[PDB]
This record gives structure tokens, C-alpha cells and sequence, in this order.
């Protein structure tokens, strides 16, 4: 089984099981995106280097949205324990 | 900022501290890619086997992203739940 | 301030609004309980009549008070738990 | 069974059940302390007019405990509420 994706005005044919279709298809818009942005700039010059470098921001993408989670659950957390003081001290 | 070596080229991305090992890992990961859809002949011209690359790590993120997400609003019901409790064994 | 009746004497207190009726009512119960003591003869003098009833309204509510803070520590430690709870999953 | 309390200067021997004798003492001790305020004062002249202020006033200071208590809960209440609001909004 064949998908046909366009990234960046160019297709590929990408033999992909079922399973993954939507998944695929989704990745490729995703990058194909990122790689619009990127190469509507200026600052790369070269079309494999506007692909790593939309792989690199991806990968930076994820990252930070993790790091964001991670401090929202720890400050929740704080104020959770703002609560029990003010439970243990009048209640 | 990171300066990282992608398939016998460098790319210098402005990464917060904390992610440097990740990013390098992503890197790490792009070049062996790439070095292996080149070997394979398959996909002709560099930018055809960046985006190819490119491609395959950001389907792989997105797998890990859901996971996450996954985990993520699995808590976030955990912990509605409780403070749900905790508020009508105030009433 | 609340004005009450008891065992024909008139006393005017300071109360805050919402207790005007709980006060009224320990007034009724102050009233019929000296008016009791003072038909039983086994308390001898106004002034004696008056702490007999007001030692046993004391009681009365002291009782009360301990099944209040029985029923009180009970939620806190529900709630000292819940909350517990929540900073666990939050982890 | 008798408890023979103490209570403003004056002596009595009350009926009391072993079960009770704790309670009443404290409770003849706290009705005391409550009395013995009033009179040291001047604003109550009758013997058996301080005994009924002061059923009065240990009636207050109950209702008032419980009217704090109510309103240290409601409190507590609106902060998870708000803390829920927190979670549904990011998380």
C-alpha cells in the first residue's frame, strides 16, 4: 500500500500500512508546514537544510510543550500544597 | 544555542539549556536515518532524503506526542476527580 | 443586640444576626429548666437556681461540642487525604 | 454518686453518673471562668443574673466557633474551585 504525500511542492510515495495512513498524512502536513515557515525567511538556504532544520524546530516543538506541562502540573502541585497548610493550620 | 553535525553538515539551533541532550539525540538520530534511505538508493537527491528523514522523526514524535497526551489527560481526570471529592466533603 | 425573657427577668445581649434564634431557644431551655429546679425545692435560693440551669445548659452544650469537633477532625482528615492524593498524581 | 463542683464561691453536690463526672467537672469549671469574667466587670449586679449571662455567652462563643468553622469551609471550598478552574483551563 502506497500513500502520496506533497511536502514543500515536491510528492513521495511512501509505502504505508493502513495502520499508519492518517498518522503519515498528518506528520507530513505537519512538516510540511513547519518547512513552509522556515523557508518563507531566509535564513536557510538549501532545500535538505530547510528539512533538517523543520525536524530540529519540530523536535524543539515537542520539547517545550513538555517542559511547559511539567511546570504547570509542579506549580498546581504548590498550590495544592498551599491548600493543606491552610487546612492543617484552621480547620 | 546548539550547534549540532547532520549528515556531513552543521546546523546551529537556538535551544534552551535543558533540551541540548534531547535535540542532540534528535540529531544523532536524523543523520543515521539519512545515511541509511542514502544507502538505500531508493530516494534520489539530498533534499528528497532530508525531507524523507525529516519525515520519519516527526511521525515518530507525533506517536510519542499522543502517548503523552495519552498520560497527560489521564491525570488531569485523576486529579479533577479528587478535587471534585474534596469539595463536597466540604459541603 | 437580642432582649430574652427568662424566669421573669429580662436580659439583652449582643448578638450577631443569625444567632437571634439559637439564642432564644437556649433562653426558653434556661427558663423551663429553672422554672423545673426551682418547683423541685432541692435547690434552695434564686442565685443557685440560676447556675444549677446554667451548669446544665453548659453541659449540654459541650456535648454538643464534642460531636461537632468529632464530625469536624473527620472531614479535615478526608479532605488532608484527598488533597494528598491529588499532589501524588500530580508527581 | 455525687460530684461536688465549685462554682463562683459557692459549693454543690450534684447527682452525676460516673460516665458524666469528667464532663460536668469541666463544664463546672468553664461556667466558672465564664461567671467570674461577668462579675468582674459590673455590668451584671445579681448573683443569678451573671449565671444566666453566662449560659448566655458560652451559648455565644459555641455558636460563634461553629459560625467560624462554617465559614473557614466555604473558603476552602472557593480556593478548590478555583484550583479546579486552574486544571480545566491548563493541563
Amino acid at each position: 500500500n502506497t500513500l502520496t504525500v506533497q511536502i514543500l511542492d515536491k510528492e513521495y510515495c511512501i509505502n504505508c500500512p493502513d495502520d499508519e495512513r492518517a498518522n503519515l498524512e498528518s506528520a507530513a502536513r505537519y512538516l510540511d508546514g513547519k518547512m513552509r515557515e522556515i523557508r518563507s525567511s531566509g535564513k536557510v538556504i538549501g532545500a535538505d537544510r530547510v528539512a533538517v532544520m523543520a525536524a530540529l524546530n519540530i523536535t524543539h516543538d515537542l520539547l517545550h510543550r513538555k517542559e511547559r506541562l511539567d511546570q504547570e502540573s509542579s506549580s498546581t502541585r504548590e498550590r495544592v500544597r498551599e491548600l493543606l497548610d491552610r487546612v492543617d493550620r484552621a480547620l
